[PDB]
DNA sequence: GAGAAGAATCATAATGGGGAAGGCCATCCAGCCTCGCGTCGCGA
DNA sequence: TCGCGACGCGAGGCTGGATGGCCTTCCCCATTATGATTCTTCTC
């Protein structure tokens, strides 16, 4: 009774936070967004080929399941598209999403987008059984859990998370330093917080801010939790008649200019400092020109601790940096990001290792039945001529050699074409050569090490493709 | 015009009843000028009727009889009626055969939907005796998916069987939670052909779930026979043989 | 459309779910320019959705509740209309008025059938 | 004268049959995905 | 040279939604019988 009401609450509980609350450690990618993905994938169409303008899409998402929203899917896709909010990328698209400005795009299908650039090597192996699979509730297609990574988004993407129990920020950072995190990691189990401290300087921004507190980040990385200063850029210039100009082109984070630009006219507009009636805060499709001129007998400082003060160029952004694994919440730290990945990239190599060892060894068994075929064969053409049956020539070609039914039924499928010698050294030449790949993959799985190197090859490859530098400019 | 097809909706719409008969009472009956059968009078003792039904043909044999909580109970199941043409031309031409080499010509007992039977010592007990239940199953078969998932897939059932009510009961069976596996309880498109289905997720064992329905469900069905025969008024009780013995003398007073 | 009458037969059909609204939505809410009720936000939080119902009526006070299984049990029975407004300008124009001298304003509480009632001391209790 | 009761005549209502309007069901059309087959590639 | 296997492309088939045709139910109209009221009839 109440016992059972407790298990609806509980289960209920898992499934709305598990739902649309933090995803897990696993992936950092939301069930919705990891759908999108998937079905993208599953399109087929290539970036290459120019990326389309379609509700069908997000029609085969609602097909694959049943939201409160299909308007919330497309949110996702918009959200998705926030390279001022969500950083690099996400979406290869070209219709209306607008900036960090209070933009409404209503146009929600003439939009264009499909598969970007870093999901395509985001999300290989699908071929090779790696992750495992649910049936959906309409009994017909399939969908993944989790997914195969080639890097923890998780510190790439930060979160912005809603208070189902409580909310959670999770800051995002650079694509080689956390290249260069795994290579440390990898190369020590015996890593320190000032060893994160060198390969990760500190966490940044599409848009980029002033962090200038030390250790506030020292107990976000350690405790999971703190708040730091996000801070504007400030510049200030000389007027050619004589005015503190202040130039500034960072803002904290989630800040629009808009309404931030409204409440310092009101507070201008309070029996306050009145002569700055000069705020030159356009032309920010090159860039960010958030220009003010402070007025004649006034300091700019002042003004710019009062505006700080206004917590809108100045703000204490806090961090909650929770997360989702093994079906409970947890308060994070480093070494676990990293050891999870870690050993999730080993689960995805060392399965796809048994998988090819699979064909290889099929194929193999193959080869095997073709060149003990080509070994022998004019004495096996006439006793097929004693034969008038394939269950006949199967049993004499089991009394003739060891083969399986589906060598024996391959050694069938021979026409004439079938009966040259050169082509014989050639099978023999892919079966040494595919035994010999059999042997390395079987070393390589008596070799830990070795896994460790095929990680670095692919960020190595990754690397060579892609890099970004901290456009975010901290000074401390 | 409105009657329901098979599934407890018995339409009586009396002011639509618009009908005609079919074309099996020519050769049913054909007593205009055929001195057969007594009549007995009615309206103040005045309008024929007769007593029985004259034929040349033991087609009603075939039919089946449903007459049961009179006195005692008893019923006619049915056959068809090819082999039967061809056992009472044996009969006929060979006055002197024995009752399996007949059932060498009979097969076992018939219904219009179409059903599984198992078993022949009920026949042999039932062919001379006319009692016993036997044990009858519907045409039901696993099917895979693109997917690989498995289906139940019945085409029909046995005699005096609803759709519905075991559909109900089907129901009952997913919330009495007394059996597993069990998604999709599903029926659609039905007038081309009779199709329902059962769909059951993966690692279930169906072929052992349909093993607990010709258990437990209504699926199974133990038909029972019961012939006890009446002729001139007195009760009586039946071979296959004296059914076909009292009708080639019914046929020999009939043409004489 | 099909619906069934008031006999045991709720109609369902879904194909052919064609409808209009009543003329007393006009009567119930127009805050289009009204700043009145603050909204939340849905898809990646974005589109408003109201908090309350603002009215100039205590319509649905007369119409009815049927909230009952969640945790405790509860309703709103219904009365008619023009009484209700009768008791309501009184208490209006006379803010200090009695329970009693209003069930001399309010009948018995109504239901759309035409129910006879007999009795009047559970009207006592439930008024209270 | 006067008063009451009975038979007949007129009007009203109900039953059945036929006509018309709208609703539900099946069929077809197009789009997308899967299978098979052909061209290419690898080895002695 | 020669043979087999694998990936990509085209064609076919299936599903859902919309549209049109025909069937059934209710209402109305006329005919016939019953009830009531009026005129005539009876007795001191």
């Amino acid at each position: 009774l109440t016992k059972e009401m407790k298990a609806s609450f509980i289960d209920y509980a898992m499934s709305v936070i598990v739902a649309r609350a933090l995803p897990d450690v696993r992936d950092g990618l939301k069930p919705v967004h990891r759908r999108i993905l998937y079905g993208m994938n599953e399109l087929g169409v290539t970036p290459d080929k120019p990326h389309k303008k379609s509700a069908r899409i997000t029609g085969d998402v609602m097909g694959k399941y049943h939201p409160h929203g299909d308007s919330s899917i497309y949110e996702a896709m918009v959200r998705m598209a926030q390279w001022w909010s969500y950083r690099y990328m996400l979406v290869d698209g070209h219709g209306n999403f607008g900036s960090m400005d209070g933009d409404s795009a209503a146009a929600q299908r003439y939009t264009e987008a499909r598969m970007s650039k870093i999901a395509l090597e985001m999300l290989r192996d699908i071929n090779k059984n790696t992750v495992d699979f649910v049936d959906n509730y309409d009994a017909n297609e399939r969908e993944p859990l989790v997914l195969p990574a080639r890097f923890p988004n998780l510190l790439v993407n930060g979160a912005t998370g809603i208070a189902v129990g409580m909310a959670t920020n999770i800051p995002p950072h650079n694509l080689g330093e956390t290249i260069d995190a795994v290579k440390l990691v990898m190369d020590n189990p015996e890593v320190t917080t000032k060893d994160l401290m060198e390969v990760l300087p500190g966490p940044d921004f599409p848009t980029g801010a002033l962090v200038m507190g030390k250790s506030g980040i020292h107990k976000a990385y350690e405790t999971g939790k703190g708040s730091i200063v996000l801070r504007s850029r400030t510049e200030i210039e000389t007027t050619k008649t004589g005015r503190e100009r202040i130039v500034v082109t960072e803002f904290p984070y989630m800040v629009n200019k808009t309404k931030v630009h409204e409440h310092i006219v009101r507070l201008v507009q309070e029996k306050r400092i009145e002569g700055i009636t000069a705020v030159r805060d356009e032309s920010n499709r090159e860039g960010v020109r958030f220009v003010i001129e402070v007025k004649r007998d006034a300091s700019a400082n002042v003004i710019l601790n009062n505006l700080f003060k206004m917590t809108q160029m100045q703000t204490n952004f806090g961090f909650n940096m929770l997360a989702i694994q093994n079906g409970i919440p947890k308060i994070l730290s480093l070494r676990q990001i990293l050891d999870a990945y870690i050993e999730h990239q080993k689960e995805v190599v060392v399965r796809r290792t048994r998988f090819d060892k699979e064909k290889a060894e099929a194929r193999a068994h193959i080869l095997e039945g073709l060149l003990i075929a080509l070994d022998h064969i004019d004495e096996v053409i006439r006793i097929i001529r004693a034969s008038e049956t394939d269950a006949e020539a199967q049993a004499e070609l089991m009394s003739k050699f060891k083969l399986s039914e589906r060598q024996s039924q391959a050694i069938l499928d021979m026409r004439l074409r079938r009966l040259t010698g050169l082509e014989r050294d050639k099978i023999q030449s892919e079966y040494d050569d595919l035994l010999a790949l059999i042997a390395d993959l079987a070393d390589i799985l008596a070799k830990p090490e070795r896994v460790s190197q095929i990680i670095k090859d692919e960020l190595d490859e990754v690397k060579r493709k892609f890099s970004d530098k901290r456009r975010t400019e901290l000074m401390v």
